[PDB]
């Protein structure tokens, strides 16, 4: 069943990556629109670049969340593929996955 299992794993990872890309695109359009808002009124360069730094930190957090999930799935797959007797699994969440 390795064929089908690796296939489902690949599809799951793809769903995660699609979600990440959609979130990042949404947030990027949002930051562009918000910086346009700020430039519409009296825009203090300092405040606008603060808003830009906030948006970039949010995009970083989104990417890092997605990457955490991708690495979790990678560990799950590697562990199952190499699973054998006498191996110790110390993570409750990893074992239950």
């Amino acid at each position: 069943e390795l064929s089908t299992l690796e296939a489902e794993m690949a599809v799951e990872r793809k769903a995660v990556e699609d979600q990440r890309d959609g979130e990042l695109e949404a947030r990027a359009q949002k930051l562009e629109a918000d910086l346009a808002e700020l430039e519409a009124e009296g825009a203090k360069a300092d405040a606008r670049r603060k808003v830009r730094d906030g948006g970039e930190r949010e995009m970083r957090q989104i990417r890092d969340r997605a990457q955490r999930e991708l690495d979790r799935l990678e560990d799950i797959w590697s562990t199952f593929t190499k699973l054998a007797p006498k191996q110790l699994i110390v993570d409750e969440n990893l074992y239950r996955e």
